[PDB]
């Protein structure tokens, strides 16, 4: 087949997919990976070695503007309950009534006042906690408890160029340029605060890379605590302070990973 | 008025009510309670003494035959998927759809093959489980957290003179007689295990009372362990063999005391 | 020789056997044994790894129908005091009047009523405990003293298609077929019970064999803890619920370990 007729028919193997579809991943072929991966984390078998892990504030947003109804990039996308229930339907299509109605429980509890984006806000923390942040946690929480430093960040720093629209907030994939200096470029129009939260953030990488521990010894920095189950410290990465916190997500953290894979 | 007019009306003060409605009970008064329990309890408001707690395994069957559709006293309940359903309406009135769905989901995962009886004693095991078991444990770890010892006992044995049927098991209630002594009795036809059964509980519940520890100490028996929170070890009490456990009903009261609460 | 004049006299180089003789064996050979085992174990001479050790709740039934007087796989076998005397003779022929005496007092106080089986079950515990399950947890303890990893069971799954009669129990040699996976074969009419604690098992020794952690990761499954000196924790194998229980036959162990050998 010309690859084009390959490329054409991918979207369409599946009965139904989500703004997430993964068509053709990974698989256990016994080889490159040997057994179930859940299954060799659980029982400690991997390489024992340092590691950094880390996820931004905002992870679902950029995905509800790719089919949840509703949703716009050029608007504020306030969305009515209904609509929330729809979006359900979009980003978990195989899943039960029961398991559907279970996230709803959970994520419209409001604290408190009848703010118009209650439902767009809880959308986009659902497609973020269940796809991103709940199993970076997990996977840091079960890689640590076999003995090895982890080091847990939150990026919560919105670019001042951001060409999406404000109530997405911290993207998904808005790190990385920060992580590779794009604003330590004074020619490119980012702030002095945003040159100064990339050069921090360089050298915090090269600092992990070169010597396992990710540190910014020299300007009177913030020290990056080890992340161990138990305490679960995450240092936060933003323009302004940097903070050591504890126990990120810990309510919705343990929906998605005790209750929903029951479902 | 008349006492009978009084207690003709008792039934219906309440819009519906199920086999174990308490239409008149305590109540947080100002005088006898000055809290609500739930928050001395929480904050190590009460007396700092020894406690002996514990329940039977079949709490929940004598409130079956009293409307919950299928069951009887007089045949083996065999129900079905629509009557266990039934069943949940008649005992969760109040509660919402997803509420009673939640109970459901979590009751008849079944290990596994399809025995006739799975509904019927799963139904037994929810009444149990909601009303008395792990309300009894909860209580019993809260108040063992603030320093006191305290001793659990699961009581496992069913009277040979129970009048029931046998699909009831050790019912509620049915552990009295043993602690009174009444199969001490020999000319009461309760056999001779059962009367070194309850030998031993008066035994063990007089030197409780005496000493503040419930041991059996002259016949090589189990040594009854206090119950920490952490361990959580129980004594098992029947005819054949005393045995210390840990964790009782561990899956099943963490959804009736951490999740069901919020529904 | 021809071999078969070799076979016929085995059995009689030995002035009385029984049925557990082995008359040719492992010997103190100076080559593949360099001492005496009991040494080397004691000592900790022998290869630092984990183990998986564990034993069928009726051991030493299979053992009395090949000559206890009163037995028979074809009847209850309900025997007499004289015939479990007789029965003691049998199983330690060459052991002090004494010796036989201090077996009887340790197995024949009863708990309690005078049911019918009492000396035919105290035999098969007699004769399992000593010739199987203290020698088990004893290796086992002695095992993990060491500072490795050890994990004791006690499979207690009777197989629905076992064709020895029910008062032999879970017998000697019948877990083997749950662990090569003979009940995954549907068309063999086993339960589906136990096709599933056959497939549980399975994973579990694959785990152990494959990551030295012999849990089952995906099923929400018990755990099973290592066995240590002091704790002497040990998962029990059944088609109804796996438990984590402590000090498996203790105080009979404590007679074979620490008194018989004086005999
Ligand atoms: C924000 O926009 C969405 C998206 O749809 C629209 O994009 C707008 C910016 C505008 O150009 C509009 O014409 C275009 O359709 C609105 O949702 C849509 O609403 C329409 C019209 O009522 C529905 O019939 C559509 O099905 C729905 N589209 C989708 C994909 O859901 C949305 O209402 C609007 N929200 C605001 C203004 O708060
Ligand atoms: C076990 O009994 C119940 C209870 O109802 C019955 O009591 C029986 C022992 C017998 O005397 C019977 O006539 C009496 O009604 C049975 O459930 C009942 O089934 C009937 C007849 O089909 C229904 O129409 C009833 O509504 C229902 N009663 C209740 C309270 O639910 C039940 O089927 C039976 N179960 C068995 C035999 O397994
Ligand atoms: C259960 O059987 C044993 C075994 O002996 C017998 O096998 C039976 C099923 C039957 O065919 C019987 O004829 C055969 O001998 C019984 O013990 C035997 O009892 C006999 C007759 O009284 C004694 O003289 C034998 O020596 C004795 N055999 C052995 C090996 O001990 C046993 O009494 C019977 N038990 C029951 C019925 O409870
Ligand atoms: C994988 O197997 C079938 C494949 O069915 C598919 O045919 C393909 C060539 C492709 O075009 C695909 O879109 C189409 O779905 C799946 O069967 C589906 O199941 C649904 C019900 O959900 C039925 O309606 C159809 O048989 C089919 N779908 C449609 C839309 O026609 C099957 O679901 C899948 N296996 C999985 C998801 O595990
Ligand atoms: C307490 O207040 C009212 C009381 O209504 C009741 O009138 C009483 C005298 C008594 O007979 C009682 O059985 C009756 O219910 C409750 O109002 C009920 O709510 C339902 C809907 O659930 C309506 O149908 C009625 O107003 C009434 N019930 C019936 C069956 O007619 C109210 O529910 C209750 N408060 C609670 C439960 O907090
Ligand atoms: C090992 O040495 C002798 C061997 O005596 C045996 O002669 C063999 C060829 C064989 O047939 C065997 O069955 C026979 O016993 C043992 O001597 C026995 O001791 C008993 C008393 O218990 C005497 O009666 C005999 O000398 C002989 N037995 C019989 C039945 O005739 C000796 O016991 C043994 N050593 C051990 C057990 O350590
Ligand atoms: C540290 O501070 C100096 C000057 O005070 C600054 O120029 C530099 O960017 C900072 N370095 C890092 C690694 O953040
Ligand atoms: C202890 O045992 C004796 C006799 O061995 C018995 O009669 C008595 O009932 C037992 N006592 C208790 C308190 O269980
Ligand atoms: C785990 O459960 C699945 C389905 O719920 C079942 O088919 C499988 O046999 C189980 N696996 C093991 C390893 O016990
Ligand atoms: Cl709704
Ligand atoms: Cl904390
Ligand atoms: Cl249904
Ligand atoms: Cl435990
Ligand atoms: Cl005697
Ligand atoms: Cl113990
Ligand atoms: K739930």
């Amino acid at each position: 087949k010309d690859p084009q007729e390959i490329l054409l028919n991918e979207a369409f193997v599946v009965p139904y997919g989500t703004p997430l579809s993964v068509n053709f991943g990974p698989t256990v072929d016994g080889d490159f990976l040997t057994d179930m991966p859940d299954i060799l984390l659980e029982l400690g078998q991997f390489k024992k070695t340092q590691i950094l892990v880390g996820v931004n504030k905002d992870e679902g947003t950029a995905f509800l503007v790719y089919g949840a109804p509703g949703f716009s990039k050029d608007n504020n996308s306030i969305i009515t309950r209904k609509e929330f229930q729809e979006g359900l339907k979009i980003f978990f299509p195989g899943v039960s009534e029961f398991g559907k109605e279970s996230i709803l429980f959970h994520y419209t509890d409001w604290v408190d006042d009848q703010r118009p984006e209650n439902y767009r806000e809880a959308l986009g923390d659902v497609v973020g906690d269940y796809n991103f942040i709940c199993p970076a946690l997990e996977f840091t929480k079960k890689f640590s408890e076999w003995g090895n430093n982890a080091f847990f960040y939150y990026f919560e720093h919105r670019s001042s160029k951001l060409p999406w629209p404000e109530w997405m907030g911290v993207m998904h994939g808005y790190e990385i340029e920060f992580v590779f200096g794009l604003p330590l470029e004074r020619r490119d129009q980012y702030t002095k605060a945003e040159e100064i939260l990339s050069r921090s953030i360089v050298k915090r990488w090269a600092n992990f890379a070169k010597y396992g521990n990710p540190q910014e010894t020299q300007n009177q920095s913030t020290s990056w605590p080890v992340f161990k189950s138990t305490e679960q410290k995450y240092l936060t990465l933003n323009t302004e302070s940097t903070r050591i916190m504890t126990k990120l997500r810990a309510q919705q953290c343990r929906f998605w990973t005790s209750f929903f894979p029951k479902v």
